[PDB]
């Protein structure tokens, strides 16, 4: 059950930074139901005088007045 | 509607790196329903011979065989 997710977490953490944390045991797990919407927004914005295109991923739970930026990247220049 | 989330995204991005991207417009939005469970796992793992305590946040959508590590941090040393 949860031990598999904990080993995965350690494995992924180790793979990220080339560490060798050696999983021992789960102490306790809390769990949170995940809900709401992710908006994958393609948008235009001007950067130093040049218009460019970006992609933003924003998580919203509007009934809670909650929003959180998840990811934001440059797509490329708008046409010259 | 979506323009507010796009301005928030640009605002949060700007606040992160002290840039002044100037939002122009939304081109298109895709949206994805967010579901599944986040497990906040407190676990013990050994690092260079010393047992320590970590917190991992793992998102699971088991009906899709999906899992994703969201966050992983050191809590502290186990007792000496």
């Amino acid at each position: 059950e949860i031990e598999s997710l904990a080993r995965y977490a350690v494995d992924e953490h180790n793979k990220k930074q080339n560490s060798l944390l050696q999983f021992e045991k789960v102490v306790n797990t809390k769990q949170q139901v995940v809900s709401g919407t992710i908006y994958i927004i393609t948008l235009e914005a001007v950067d130093g005088g040049k218009k460019k295109v970006y992609e933003a991923k924003v998580w919203e739970k509007p009934w809670m007045n909650f929003k959180e930026l998840q990811e934001f990247k440059l797509i490329g220049d708008a046409p010259s």
